[PDB]
């Protein structure tokens, strides 16, 4: 029994993809210790989605697992882009799999049905001084069915008309938690 | 020895109606409190069942109290207590194992920390798949660290809240909820 | 190999969070390094001018400063004039001696290289207003704001007390905040 990070390393690529186009830098990290895995991310918007009107459409960006917790290639956030295990000590990307990967996929039979958290997700919140019109939503849905998928994640990024305008799309540090899978 | 040291006490998956109101089953609770190093993360998400399937702007707030005793024993009188499924999560599968050890207590929230009561407020959004995430179908669910029940030497208290900001009436299915306190010290 | 490690302000804090140098909030403050993660728990209580705040209250930032080997500096609103030191597994008390390991609790660098944040929702006297929508304000933690010469920060600026309905005891929720620890 062991701890295990599976994160995309810092300064990641426009990884973020919608319609196959580059749209958003995510930063993404899974930790799994004893029992829970917690989600970190952030999120840059680039192109078209540097900033984000009240107008913008919800999106969805999903990562598609197989069934020993590897990321596939058909996802929004996919194998294409780094990927792979944080050691200890590093800032590395490890990208060989092991069986241990698994331990940071979402537990299927506590997650049988698709699970959902839906928290605020505050934009560019040092600039705008955490102004309370500045926040969108982003709800993270645990095992919601795609493709082939075993397991999936999806960041959803909803309730744009509750800004007060035109917001650049950097959003603050976000974190959710699940119960993880056995090995 | 740092990894002898995390604990997960839980519900299991599939809980059965184990949330009591007025001794009548209306809730169910998926309860995880789990202990690494120091700290104890809540992992909860609940069912309305019964009159509780569907809630009202008007539904009133209420508490679901777990007593704890001073060992980390689960008590009988709560409103999610031992009467149902409750015990240790073994690494490595999802049964949940009954028989009271010594270690439960350090899934407990720290007595001299919270030596009077405190507490965390925060968004339970509900049916929240379903709904899309409309702002109008959160409620608030605030965990209660040891306010005092009977003679519990720890207690963990969700209280549903503000069912006045629902733009009518919703299914009573909540999101994952995570709460995270200071655990106790063996 | 993973190494936990916890550094905090031990309970019961003093008057521990200065505004031009005058001491007004109580500050708990819990650093909690497990494998990968360091997550922070916090508490607040404000005294004398700050024991009630109102709508009118003005934000303000408590800046935690720490060098490269992660031990808290004297410059901050927070800082090494008061209690301030590493959690032993099984008690609360606060041990003084700096270790390697001290480092493990600060901002990875290269993660927060320029800075981050997280603003949330922070209840105000919740258990006795019973959580009504009106008392709560936010509290935004920034990771490595540049300070003086620290190498590390952690900023916690109470924000929109234009939230309140009125004047509420500044008796704060338990905040929880997540960031990636910094390489050993
Ligand atoms: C209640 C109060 O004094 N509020 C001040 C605030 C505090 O004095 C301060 O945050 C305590 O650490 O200070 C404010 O102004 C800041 C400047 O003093 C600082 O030089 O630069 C800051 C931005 O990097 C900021 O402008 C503040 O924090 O906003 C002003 C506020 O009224
Ligand atoms: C900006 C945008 O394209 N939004 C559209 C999204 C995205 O294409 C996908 O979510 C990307 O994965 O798809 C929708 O079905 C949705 O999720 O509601 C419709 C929406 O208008
Ligand atoms: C739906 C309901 O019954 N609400 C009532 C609750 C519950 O009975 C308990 O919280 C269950 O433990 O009790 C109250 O005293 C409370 O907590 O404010 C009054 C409230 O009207």
């Amino acid at each position: 029994a062991a701890p295990i990070t599976l994160w995309t390393g810092p300064g990641p690529s426009i990884n973020g993809f919608i319609n196959d186009t580059p749209v958003i830098r995510c930063f993404i990290c899974l930790t799994r210790d004893s029992n829970l895995v917690t989600v970190n991310a952030s999120f840059v918007g680039e192109g078209g989605y540097r900033i984000v009107s009240p107008t913008q459409s919800q999106f969805s960006l999903i990562m598609e697992f197989d069934q020993f917790g590897q990321l596939m290639s058909t996802g929004n956030i996919n194998s294409t882009t780094t990927w792979g295990e944080k050691p200890w000590g590093n800032n590395t990307v490890q990208p060989r799999p092991s069986h241990t990967w698994k331990l940071c996929m979402p537990n299927r039979e506590v997650y049988s049905t698709p699970a959902a958290t839906i928290s605020r997700c505050g934009l560019d919140s040092i600039a705008v001084d955490g102004a309370p019109s500045r926040s969108i939503d982003c709800m993270l849905i645990i095992n919601k069915p795609k493709g082939v998928a075993t397991y999936t994640l999806t960041f959803r990024f909803l309730n744009f008309n509750r800004l007060s305008g035109g917001t650049l799309f950097k959003t603050d540090v976000l974190t959710f938690t699940y119960v993880g899978e056995n090995q």
